[PDB]
């Protein structure tokens, strides 16, 4: 109690009553889980990612508007069916989607395309038809690749490879989908941007029962490593015929949001179902409950624990950003950066703060969608002549997209994360500002 | 051997962190421990007959749940019947028969205020037909459970009553109808309309919390496996939903349409036990026990000081089994309570202690049906030999192992106070 | 049940504190000790401690052990030290109320590059002469030992050698010794000549550490109370020394010069005593007991496998103490290296293990010389009586009291698997 | 190597037992002594050569016991600290800062006694840094000694020595009107059962280390010294173990008064305070500073915090902070990092007083101003790191943490950096 006594008088008892914070102060998991209350509201923005399939339910741009609306993230391209130029329109109507809320730069929200490959068949590595899908992913720049039956490191060498030198910014999120990637998942992991439990296929190569020590096995991993982890397949089934989803199905997305997956995946729900916007809002709903339902107590001291020594400034400020937002209960992190680095860098040791990722590159703006937590701005703004004021212009762009979101409010405190120097890889200030 | 320490998660049960726990968890690592999470199956014109009740028998079920919601009382008579009969064809061999227990689900107080007519006198029926558990439908307070004991009469003061909290009056009275019952039902379906279908799995986590705090039985219930109702393999979110359930403290798990009218009722069971079995090995037991250990209250009562000391004892050895006499289960209900890896083989003489225990996680009752002999503590160690040769014939003990036996120092109930370690020969 | 000043004595609010840190924050001079005394003294005899009415008084403080230090003095000067010392002890056979065994450590003058010509004859005077612990000086190697070990010669193998570690190489051949010795000195004296006087604190609390975790006992021995040979009273950093041994984790404390030589022997005695009880209770068990759980390997030793079960019955309860059937010692030893809060009451028909199992922190020996019953069981129930009885007499049980009972299956060393828990009557 | 020394493989320890089992005599201490050394100033210790002796084995604080001698003595006493410590000033980057501590004559039979407010007025003109008031028994007796310094002594920190059974009592509302505290273990052994004090002393360093307020560990540390070259058994154990408790301070009286080797008492605490500081078991105790710390909006209180942090996640070898008060530096204190908090200051008083911080390395900036106060502020970042560079305490390669505001002026400290070295 006096840990947080001052903090209770100043906040007040109702704020220490939302967002299941009782539970998330618990000195025990055990207490954790007796003091979860249905009556306690999530206050936080929806952190973990939603990935929705595009298919003839969800193709036409009125309906993706009404799935942007809804949550959706990551829009996922399957090249198991249709044609390229199937999937090019599929694409183009996307983009349209997106860009039209493109008029208002402080509530733009960016959308990345996956295309997900059809895979090597019957064959023992690419395949000639991935190459030619791989090919035409660079070719209408898609964000990420969601590389199908991944069973060694040689094998997401190869879809780098046909990616060519274009496309060296996708990332390459390795699906594994049978014992033989389970087994090799460390070797995987270690040149992979992250992982897909695709559990459809799993649950045939493997017997049904096993297939969730699997998947908590490599989100553990992936959260070790500080790499995206997608759960997918069959999340919400029977919302393809069923306005509702089962009891199963909505303890299913909550399992995989506090098993610790950065994303969380819709399938047949969203490509062919009658209800694609109404599982999207399901998916939405239950990760914020389920986001504040994260026991934080122990699990940012076994992130802090688990993460090695570094020597990286990047790393080092990240976790005394994320000591810090936990320290005063700051309503945001605001990070620049050019790759996404930065930000990913804070997501991994799971802060309950918002991080706001401001970005020029488009680009980073939809691949962060991967990392849990990370809300990116696009910064469309051309460069201040005085590179410290430029800086200042882009944190108070996340200041003002934040206010004007609901993210911030006056009397907030935020923690703010900036380089010494421009460019890529120099990130090491952390700054506490209170908003006014 | 090395390669016990490879089975049943023995590697991710030993990490010093949760998050090395779950990187530790291996596909190839088999389960060799008993299922101890029991299966309830709802009885209906798909496991009613008794040739397929003796299938589901042999596939895991541990409770037959008959659902008043549906149904007269000459068909629920039968029911009973057609279970009893299932059950009582395996006492030719009693080193390996297996008690089920039945429990009556009531058909609630509907538009209500407490307890109906129909409610009064289905409990008399359960009485004079013997069942064991009431799963009482819709409780929303202290004194709904105090009207169902009290319409169960003098003569059913025996019968266990699991409170189903269905609604947001019964999770916010949760604390009052838990202390009056003896354990809780977490009934998703009606609760799932009753407040956001997204805050089901808050409440179904703090009921399962709070009744392994209490150290009373909770069920998980409704839609574990829907889809085997039409289909032969469940959706991969009804597999993770049965783990779940499991890894978050649940003494029972159980099938409702599945098995009352689906197409696969064998199957939905057998599905049930396999992913139970996984699910047990996957507990992190280092931190599980350590918290239950110091929420659990000092005592003075032998049995719970008795209890504890003998988890303590089997899991310093790898104990393969705690046997333990018991009249009414109490003292394998203590035992339970601190989730031990070893399996609780419970050896009684009441038919009745021998079915309820069932609700208990990682109890595994034995009903002994010989008459006792002129010394006592001669009929003591009779049975507890009739625990190591059930426990032999049924793959939980192998000669060699270590076992912690649980006895008293006079006979009648309340009396357990005495742990042994005995080396199995 | 027991009240709210049960509860505020014995540091009973720090014992039960989350973290070490409010453990620290709840420590209280006004919560009065009210368990005896665990941790021994060793008094060393000499001039101000020979005298039979000296020793006397001695005992009446505390002395548990009395050190003959052979760098000086003759044969025929020890013995007779020895004499008065067991006609002291045996001045209160009479008295079951004072009667208490005394244990005598013959401490050896030392090597020359390893057991010298004096050393081996020291020895065997110590084995004619019937002591039962040796403190074998500059031991800096396992052969060191075994040479101690082999001049034992064929009758004195029951004797417990303590290795003194006194310079650098004993220090850093630590383990070896400690894998062949019963246990260890920290013979700081020396110690802090051989290595430099800042690094001796490091040296004491690693040593304790190792033996902790090896469950053998560790004595902290020189200067602990050094002003008080000429003053009445110790120096601040003198009591805060006599407590930091204690909560570092040592079995033992020790007087040299205090009791040898100075002119407050009993008062330095009585002082130690003193400053141990009130250090015994600020233990913090709760984090203690845990992580002497968790650094015990898995054993499949019944005996080992009871003692854990016992001092975890014994924390559930708060039981007044653990009665302990023991021939050699070893069973109570393995009780006391889990550090219970409750007393261990050794029940010996043996002479020589009722004084050594004053090396273990919390066993209360008690020689039994009842003729032995023809039915075993009925001998084992008498001596479990007479531990309950004498419990009674000094202070230690009430009626109503909770105590622990360990004991075996069968007569003879090495068989302990059994743990009651008994209501005192 | 980096890892085998200050006991490192202990520090890294899983629980306290594999921490003590880890312990080893031969890994060396590296770090700077981090427990402050108060030497008491007396005929043993008066001389302006002698006092040039014990700044150099590692006094940090001169204590005048005003239960002895005149004004006149303690005016020529505090003369005589104040040229032995000047007489080092020729040489900036390496310059050591000592405070002046008055321990007052106390209440005897009496609150506030009438010499006492003359001895107080005395250390207001004289220009004490602290006062260690004596026989502290309930919140009204610091207010007492507030108001007796007058508004001319606002800035004078008041450590409550707490030597009686009401003082323990009334422990919590001593120490929240006080700056820190006193065990003052001879006067409470006499008041209390000499078997109970390490109760009280446990209990007093363990609140002040909760409320981040220094703690002092006072009288007979090493009480055989003043006749003896070396010390006994207990008295090494005894100083290890006021470190080990979580001690800011540690204090020498007749030992440096009156003895015959105040010099070699001084070294000695040196020597056993380095030993102690590597073998604190920092996994376990920033783990519990952390939890136990309440939650705040104060931008201090949060930069504090995080710094602490990612100097534990770099094995900084110093976390650097601009203080004008030396606020910021003890907030950093509070967490008790392994890595040095080398606080530059430009007031005299604040590096005198931050002594009472464990940790906290004062340095006083008398380097010219820069025109741009972002100028400023990086010249003190750098002459933080060229002293510490001279000093040892940092190489180049080295990772550093600096701490420093967002505008001039104290109470705005909100920045932390990760700087290589050269
Ligand atoms: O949110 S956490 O901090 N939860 C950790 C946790 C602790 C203990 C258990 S227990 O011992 O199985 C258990 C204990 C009590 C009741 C009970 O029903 C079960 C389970 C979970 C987390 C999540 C993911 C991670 O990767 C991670 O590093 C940490
Ligand atoms: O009684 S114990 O459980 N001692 C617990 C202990 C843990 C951690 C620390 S600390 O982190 O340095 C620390 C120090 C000061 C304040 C504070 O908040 C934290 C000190 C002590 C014990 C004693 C001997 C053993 O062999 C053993 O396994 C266990
Ligand atoms: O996260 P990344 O990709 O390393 O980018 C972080 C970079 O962003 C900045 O904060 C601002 O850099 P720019 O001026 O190039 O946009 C740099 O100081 C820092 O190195
Ligand atoms: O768990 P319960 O119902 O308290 O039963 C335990 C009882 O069983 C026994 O072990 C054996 O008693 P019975 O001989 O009456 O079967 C008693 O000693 C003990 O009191
Ligand atoms: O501690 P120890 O030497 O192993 O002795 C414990 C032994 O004492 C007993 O409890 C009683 O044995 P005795 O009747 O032979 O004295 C044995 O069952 C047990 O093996
Ligand atoms: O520790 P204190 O007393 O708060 O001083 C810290 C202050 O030091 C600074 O970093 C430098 O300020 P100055 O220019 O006044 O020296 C301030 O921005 C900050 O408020
Ligand atoms: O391919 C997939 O996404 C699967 O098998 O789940
Ligand atoms: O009654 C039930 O089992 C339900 O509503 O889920
Ligand atoms: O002999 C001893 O005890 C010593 O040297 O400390
Ligand atoms: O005045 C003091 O410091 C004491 O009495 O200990
Ligand atoms: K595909
Ligand atoms: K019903
Ligand atoms: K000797
Ligand atoms: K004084
Ligand atoms: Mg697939
Ligand atoms: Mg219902
Ligand atoms: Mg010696
Ligand atoms: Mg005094």
């Amino acid at each position: 109690r006096a840990d947080v006594a001052q903090l209770t008088q100043e906040l007040g008892t109702a704020f220490f009553q939302q967002q299941q914070l009782p539970a998330a102060m618990a000195d025990t998991f055990l207490e954790h889980l007796c003091l979860l209350d249905i009556d306690s509201e999530p206050v936080a923005a929806r952190s973990t990612s939603i990935i929705a399939t595009i298919g003839p339910a969800s193709r036409s741009v009125e309906r993706l508007k009404e799935m942007i609306k809804a949550g959706m993230n990551i829009a996922r391209l399957n090249f198991s069916h249709g044609s390229h130029e199937y999937h090019a329109e599929s694409i183009a109507n996307v983009r349209e989607a997106v860009e039209s809320f493109a008029g208002s730069p402080l509530s733009y929200r960016p959308v990345a395309i996956a295309l997900d490959t059809k895979g090597p068949g019957s064959g023992p590595g690419l395949s000639e038809q991935d190459v030619r899908d791989l090919r035409f992913g660079v070719e209408h720049g898609v964000d990420i690749v969601f590389a199908s039956f991944v069973r060694k490191a040689s094998d997401v060498a190869a879809v780098r490879a046909a990616l060519g030198p274009e496309g060296h910014g996708i990332k390459i999120i390795s699906k594994i989908e049978n014992h033989e990637g389970v087994k090799r998942f460390d070797e995987i992991l270690e040149v992979s941007d992250g992982i897909m439990v695709a559990r459809g296929d799993l649950g045939i190569e493997i017997p049904a029962e096993k297939v969730f020590l699997a998947q908590k096995m490599m989100i553990g991993r992936c959260n070790l490593a500080g790499k995206p982890v997608v759960c997918a397949t069959q999340m919400l089934e029977s919302m393809i015929t069923k306005p509702r989803p089962t009891r199963a199905e909505t303890s299913d997305v909550a399992n995989a949001v506090l098993d610790g997956a950065d994303c969380i995946m819709l399938s047949g729900e969203t490509a062919k179902g009658n209800f694609p916007v109404e599982a999207v809002k399901m998916q939405h709903a239950i990760a914020r409950e389920a986001e504040a339902a994260v026991y934080h107590r122990q699990l940012f001291e076994e992130l802090r624990r688990a993460a090695p020594l570094s020597r990286d400034p990047t790393e080092v400020t990240a976790i005394g950003a994320v000591e810090a937002a936990f320290k005063c209960c700051a309503a945001a992190i605001i990070v620049l950066t050019t790759t996404g680095r930065s930000a990913q860098l804070l997501s991994r040791y799971r802060p309950r703060a918002a991080v706001i990722a401001v970005t020029r590159s488009a680009q980073a703006a939809r691949q962060v969608h991967l990392c849990r937590g990370v809300f990116p701005l696009l910064y469309r703004e051309p460069p201040e002549a005085i590179w410290a004021d430029d800086v200042d212009r882009r944190v108070q762009f996340g200041i003002e997209s934040g206010k004007l979101r609901g993210f911030l409010r006056v009397g907030d405190l935020v923690i703010v994360v900036t380089g010494w120097r421009p460019g890529s890889g120099y990130t090491n200030i952390m700054r506490v500002l209170s908003i006014s």
